[PDB]
């Protein structure tokens, strides 16, 4: 039990750890599908490109916090094949001591093949992700002390519930960050994820969906959480406090819409890194908005670069020189 | 130029280096296919198993020769992601100094998802395999001296031609081992692979196909090669010499028909290992037949085990104690 050497500002990121394997088929899938007998297909596609991206929401968020110089621990389940991904993350300052490594299953994987007309054939292999339910946050606390925040990201549904319950039991501040799981969890399951959250993150459609499925009003939710953070795509972000105060921050203008994948994760990482560095709500949202645009301008989710001077200049363009100065003061 | 420290009995294995990623879909693909609009599909399958196997014909053959204690160099093209596969092979005594590593492409990959009714949806990514055409056997010769034999396995078609031509140019004994490529190369292309071969390996259907496509008679082929080796599935193997002598060796009886994948590669490896250890044609075919059955009884192609005592006993059961003694005398 670590009593004398506890961590000072650690964000523990729970959620999915996966990779994405993306292949291109130069022709049309319809060429083999049209003559096919659909009750027992035999389809074989000669592809001409393979791209592999490191991912999972927890991997993406931990990567970004690490790159930005935050203190971060990745807490999710992966397979033995996680080894190279572990080295990648450690090189960016991510503590991976509390990643559970399955004895039997491989790291989760999304595989997608896309044809010339944008038809798609995909698979989802959850693998080791299902073992995240076996992770004990109590073990993290024993090792490094209470984290400053535990992010409850999209994951094995049971793990999301168990992690939330354990944060309540242990008295750990948590962020409810269910993102895409809102479109698959029941109202009952979603209601279990919310009470006591320091932060609730969603996009605007997901916010509406949360209210619809839970049967809760906005007021019912606000009475249970310390801050609602709702991203609005090109319209920016709303930060809504339970006192009825709203802070709205616009986006950092992009130079390309290269790939929206991982942008939400990047916003959350930048925002929470700002919060852990002592920035207020507005400044933290400004930082999150910069990290979001860097990811938007990059193919994949962890394939973006961090350049300090470019960040300062772009923050100044979007938000003025004073805001930029205050943000970069806590960065390097 | 290595003149004073040349290799003594090295088999250089050329051919494909790949991995196979096999996934299981617990339901029926027809469930999503029947209601689908085939001119632009959007299919997404939640799978519940992923198995990855190390493969490619050259990888399989090199693995087996290494396990059996032969001197072997793998000569094919792979991507940077070959690193773990390289370590796997080196641990079994395979020299990988002459594997070409692509700067841009990944190791070749076969991906296949199978449903409950044995419907299949697969992809083939050649990746780095196409760069095997850039390998120079002259570089192998500079490093280790002339190999005892170069196996021309299934590969990038251009690489198969170029390697054969280079063996002729450099005066290197070669085995024509085109296997599955016989069903995709033209008669003209196949004819270029044969003249001067120390060995021609095929199965029985492939032999018929070779004759059909080339327009050659058996006599036309036999006049050009030193030995024809034709596997006959459960009926064993024929070894046919250009003098009209035929040696037929039966199989080693199996205890299961677990997975026929890689059995041909295993036979070739065991046979050629026997030849390099000084065994005659019959004894070499007996050894090849043992390695073949071990692979038949194993899922995957390099996931079988080598046990010396079990090998001796099984050889004795199939071929008698005298043959077994003569074979194990050159093994360990």
């Amino acid at each position: 039990e670590d009593l004398y050497f506890q961590s000072h500002m650690t964000i523990a990121v729970t959620g999915s750890i996966a990779t994405d394997h993306l292949m291109r088929f130069p022709g049309r899938f319809s060429e083999q599908l049209l003559p096919e007998h659909l009750h027992k297909v035999s389809l074989s596609f000669l592809v001409d490109d393979l791209v592999m991206h490191r991912g999972g929401v927890a991997g993406n968020m931990a990567f970004a916090i690490g790159v930005l110089g935050g203190e971060v621990a990745l807490v999710g389940a992966a397979g033995a094949d996680f080894a190279d991904y572990r080295d990648w993350l450690k090189a960016r300052g991510v503590n991976c001591d509390h990643v559970l490594i399955s004895e039997t299953a491989h790291t989760a994987r999304f595989t997608c093949t896309t044809d010339v007309d944008m038809a798609q054939i995909a698979s989802f292999y959850p693998g080791a992700m299902s073992e995240a339910r076996n992770i004990k946050l109590a073990d993290v606390v024993s090792a490094i002390g209470k984290p400053e925040l535990v992010i409850i990201g999209a994951n094995d549904p049971e793990a999301m519930f168990l992690h939330t319950e354990e944060c309540r039991k242990l008295g750990l501040a948590f962020a409810a960050d269910p993102s895409q799981q809102l479109a698959r969890l029941s109202g009952e399951e979603i209601r279990r994820l919310v009470n006591g959250a320091a932060y609730l993150f969603t996009n605007d459609y997901e916010w509406d969906l949360l209210l619809s499925k839970t049967g809760w009003s906005e007021a019912d939710v606000m009475a249970q959480i310390d801050l609602r953070v709702t991203t609005l795509g090109p319209k920016g972000v709303d930060l809504v406090e339970p006192d009825g105060t709203t802070i709205h921050v616009g986006v950092v203008p992009e130079t390309s819409q290269t790939d929206p994948t991982g942008v939400g994760d990047a916003f959350r990482a930048g925002f929470l890194t700002g919060r852990s560095a002592g920035l207020g709500l507005e400044r933290s949202a400004q930082l999150g908005s910069l990290v979001a645009v860097l990811v938007l301008e990059s193919t994949g989710t962890q394939e973006w670069q961090w350049d300090y001077e470019a960040a300062a200049s772009r923050l100044a363009g979007a938000y003025g020189e004073h805001a930029a100065a205050e943000i970069v003061a806590v960065l390097a």
